[PDB]
């Protein structure tokens, strides 16, 4: 009928409102994700300094649990030095080469 | 009547296809906004910390009464440092690795 069809047509506006707000949100949401994408790649960039010599062999003393790690150098001095998720201290014993 | 809400339905119900279209296309790309703020974020608190100065080990081989302690550091070389308030000079005697 003409009830019908009234149903409808605001149904689909107010629908069409909706999308129409989400699709620029999501255009600026784009924007947002070259920012972010970059950092991904800078911050990765530090990680493979660390990767790239100098580097330094040290020779694990003992390992503790409140998130250290002590490390006799091969220099001579011991150090406590913190944990990472590039490691894992299961891996890491007392003669760990690291 | 009939005919005529029927010719708007139809314009509305077309585009509100096509903003749902766009909306899908570009949800990847919110999906890898998510990701890489995750990305972001993990990176630069491994990185930062250990960044920060690594931390020498030392042993309370003395005390004095001055309120510094003489720690013979893991190095060789003997110093006499300060104390802190984090931790208090009575919170340690001679042979407390520090």
């Amino acid at each position: 009928l003409l009830e019908k069809l009234k149903k409808l047509e605001e149904d689909y506006y107010k629908l069409r409102e909706l999308y129409r707000r989400l699709e620029d949100e999501k255009k600026f949401i784009e924007s947002e994700r070259i920012r972010y994408e970059r950092e991904v790649r800078r911050l990765r960039s530090e990680v493979e300094r660390l990767r790239s010599p100098p580097l330094l062999v040290g020779v694990v003393s003992d390992i503790l649990e409140d998130g250290r790690v002590v490390v006799k150098s091969s220099t001579g001095p011991k150090f406590v030095v913190n944990t990472s998720q590039y490691i894992n201290e299961e891996e890491l014993k007392p003669g760990a080469r690291v």
